[PDB]
This record gives C-alpha cells, sequence and structure tokens, in this order.
C-alpha cells in the first residue's frame, strides 16, 4: 500500500507503507470553525481519536487519505 503522508510540518507526499500495513490514515483536530490540524499515514490498524475534538479516518486503498 502507497499513502499520502503530511502533518503539521510536512506538505502531503506519497509513502510506501511497511509490509503489513494495509492502512492509510487521516486525522484531524478541530480547533475552532473551519479551521483544523490534518495529518495523514500509514498504519496497521486504524487510528484512535487522542481527544474528543479529533476524527480519524481510515481506508484501504493506495492514497485514499488524500
Amino acid at each position: 500500500l502507497t499513502c499520502v503522508k503530511s502533518n503539521s510540518i510536512w506538505f502531503p507526499t506519497s509513502e510506501d507503507c511497511p509490509d503489513g500495513q494495509n492502512l492509510c490514515f487521516k486525522r484531524w483536530q478541530y480547533i475552532s470553525p473551519r479551521m483544523y490540524d490534518f495529518t495523514r499515514g500509514c498504519a496497521a490498524t486504524c487510528p484512535k481519536p487522542t481527544n474528543v475534538r479529533e476524527t480519524i479516518r481510515c481506508c484501504g486503498t493506495d492514497k485514499c487519505n488524500k
């Protein structure tokens, strides 16, 4: 699998996931209206929110987390 990788520093790029990681994730954290922190990458299992302002979506096709 290949996923989009991005975070607060790095602009979105393609990344090849390690063998055995067959999900891509997109995670967003609400700050205020229409203002979010986004993170994207590969995962083995879908990550879970660390706080109630976070939402995560996972998917299983190349770069589906764009």
